[PDB]
Parts: structure tokens; sequence; C-alpha cells
DNA sequence: CGGGCATGCCCG
DNA sequence: CGGGCATGCCCG
């Protein structure tokens, strides 16, 4: 009945988790401390997929965005209408790169959006799969996320539909990743 | 042949002028020495019309917004795509309020955007006529004027085109008015 | 209300 | 590139 996702992690029989690359005042750079990736908007932000067990064939990868705070959460997150105007839809804020297999889906009865592209497993000797996501506004946009931080929500699903794992990670869209995620540790540090 | 309107100040043979108000970090502000209004957006911006001769019958104001910049003066200035999207057709920056025969206009060959309404003499013993005048847009607004500073010229037109009369002044529509007029009186002064 | 953060962007 | 302005908005 509820119209808002889990955002519950699970990480499930298959042992699923995601990681980050290592990253300046950068494109893209991920605080392990407050589980946040801050990035640019319309380039590259990557995500590993882990798992300790293989998920079975037809296995997809979902990936949908939802406002972290409390006060917002039932709002759908949407591009805003500056960014909307200039395969995915228009409206959407998360996009994939680099797949020939992506799906965007708009939910009849949800209304949210969200980006599937199928599980494949990593080439052999590699630990990891690697997703290039990209968002499509910065957090800060008037009309759409207007600066209320997001948590991106990665599920893995079979193809009959079984959730088989669920991971997220806040993310901070911005000019200026290196800086943004400085200030923000250190107010954790000092404040928090 | 130009698409760019004149704002070259005309006071003409009707003695033209236009005024303001005096006015705190307020609704809005009027700068003499910088010719230049602050207001918030959304709310009244006052402008009184002056003559020293009574214009015929039939005459017209109209109001059209310039970039004030060179690099920028050739773009017409439209509300943003968020405010437009919240009589006046919703991509016009400039509204009049309190006033029965006022008329929007596209201009068919240029796209700039007026907002018009008749003449009217003051009453016995005013000085001057005032219109009520609404900016739909922060000066800032990420898709519209983008922090690029504005002219307002105000003509007066007799009804059968002939031009009688040109005043312009600067406009920033902001959240703080009082705060930016203080700001920009003192970079001048200090540094202009 | 005014002080001061915010955050995309400017300038060196 | 990094320092620091910008400017709608937050908090007291
Ligand atoms: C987004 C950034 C980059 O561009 C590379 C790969 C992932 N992060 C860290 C370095
Ligand atoms: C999971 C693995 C790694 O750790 C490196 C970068 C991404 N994949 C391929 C090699
Ligand atoms: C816009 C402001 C106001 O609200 C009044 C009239 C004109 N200015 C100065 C005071
Ligand atoms: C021009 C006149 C004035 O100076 C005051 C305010 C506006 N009109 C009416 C009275
Ligand atoms: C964050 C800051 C930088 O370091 C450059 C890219 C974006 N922004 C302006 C210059
Ligand atoms: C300009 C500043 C003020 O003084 C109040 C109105 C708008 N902004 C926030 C509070
Ligand atoms: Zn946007
Ligand atoms: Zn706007």
């Amino acid at each position: 009945s509820s119209s808002v996702p889990s955002q519950k992690t699970y990480q499930g029989s298959y042992g699923f988790r995601l990681g980050f690359l290592h990253s300046a005042k950068v494109t893209c750079t991920y605080s392990p401390a407050l589980n946040k990736m801050f990035c640019q908007l319309a380039k590259t932000c990557p995500v590993q997929l882990w798992v300790d067990s293989t998920p079975p064939p037809g296995t997809r990868v979902r990936a949908m965005a939802i406002y972290k705070q409390s006060q917002h959460m039932t709002e759908v997150v949407r591009r805003c209408p500056h960014h909307e105007r200039c395969l995915a839809p228009p409206q959407h804020l998360i996009r994939v790169e680099g797949n020939l297999r992506v799906e965007y889906l708009d939910d009849r009865n949800t209304f949210r959006h969200s980006v599937v592209v199928p599980y494949e497993p990593p080439e052999v000797g590699s630990d990891c799969t690697t997703i290039h996501y990209n968002y499509m506004c910065n957090s800060s946009c008037m009309g759409g996320m207007n600066r209320r931080p997001i948590l991106t929500i990665i599920t893995l699903e079979d193809s009959s539909g079984n959730l088989l794992g669920r991971n997220s990670f806040e993310v901070r869209v911005c000019a200026c990743p290196g800086r943004d995620r400085r200030t923000e540790e250190e107010n954790l540090r000092k404040k928090g």
C-alpha cells in the first residue's frame, strides 16, 4: 500500500554490497564515513556491484532516487523544469550510460522513476561489476531537488520480481564535489 | 531591421520622466545613483509616469525588458521554465496588476514580450500617474535571467504608433532588495 | 527581523 | 586550478 520504496539495507543471500572508487576541490568522490557520493551533474558516477554468490540468469539491477529527509520522502524525485527542457525520458534524474539494454520505468501506481539494466557477473578475475550512472540535475536545482538530499536505492531483482538484495547511498550532485565532501566530513567531526 | 529595441532616453516633447517612491534588508527600493530598482519577485513595483504636457487621447504605456549587457542584448528576456510551469502568458516576465485594460504582446518579428496599458492623466492635484508592475522571476533564475541584469524600457506611444517618449531603469529582482542596494551603492563608491 | 550559511560560478 | 564572490534561504 505504501508509495514510498523501502530504503532498508538487505544484503541478502547473495551477499550484495556496493563499492566505490577512491578519488581535490574532482568530478566525483565517495565518502565512506557519510555513505555519500558527491558528483557533478551529467558526468559519470561509477557504482560497483559486489556479490558473494552468483545471482540467477535474468537478474536485473534497478536504481531509484528518494528524498532522504522524512518531510520529503513521499515526494517523487524528478528532473527540474530547466534541465527537462534542455532513451531516457527528460523527466528522469538518473540515467545509465554505456549499456545497450537500459530500461526507464515510470511506475503506474507510485509515479516513481527508475532505471534498470541486466545484472552481468564480473569478468574472470574481477570481483565486482561496474555501472556508470549519470545524475541529470544538481541537488540544488530550483523546481527539482531544490537542495534536498537524496538517496539512491540499488536493488538486485530476479526476473520473476523477487527482491534479492538492496543497498543505498546518499548523493549530492554539485559543482565542487571535493570541496563539499571536505566540508561535510569536517562538520561531522566537529558537530555531528 | 534591428530586433533589439532602443534603450536611449527620449524625454520628448511631452517632458516624460519616470519617478519612484522612497523606500532595510524591504519589498522594493530604488537607487537614484544607480538608476536601478531592487524588488522582490511577484510583488508590486510601482513606477510613476511624469509629463510636463498632456499626451493625446489614446496614448499607451508599454513596458519591455532587455538584457543590459552587450553580450546578452540580442537575447529575448523570458520567464524561467520553473516559474513558467507554476491574462498574462506564463512566459512573460513583466505583468501589470490593478488594470482592466492590460494587453500582453509577443512581437511576431522580434519575439520580444511587452505589456501595455492605456495612459491616464494624473487625477486633479496630482503630478504623476502610477503603474503597478510585477516581475515574475528573480534576476538569478536558472534558465531565465540567470544572474544577468536587465533594463525595463517604458515607452509612451500614441494610438497611431508614434513614439512620444522613452525612459529606462535597471532592475534587480532579488530576495533582499535593501541588502543588495546597499552592497551595490557601496561598491560604486569604493570601486566604481 | 538581521546575521550569516549556501553553492554555482567568477577571476586570477 | 583554487580562492573567494553570489544570493536565496536558514536560524535565532
Ligand atoms: C567519479 C570519480 C572519477 O572520475 C574516478 C572514478 C570514480 N571517482 C573517483 C575517480
Ligand atoms: C571490482 C573490480 C575492482 O576492484 C577493479 C575496478 C572495478 N572492478 C574491476 C577492477
Ligand atoms: C516597493 C516599495 C514599497 O512597498 C513602498 C512603495 C515603493 N517602494 C518603497 C515603499
Ligand atoms: C505623483 C504623485 C505623488 O508624488 C504622490 C504619489 C504618486 N502620485 C500621487 C501622490
Ligand atoms: C568546484 C570548482 C572547481 O574546482 C572548478 C570546477 C567547478 N568549480 C569551478 C572551477
Ligand atoms: C532579505 C531577507 C530578509 O530580510 C527577509 C526576507 C527575505 N530574506 C529572508 C528574510
Ligand atoms: Zn536541474
Ligand atoms: Zn524564475
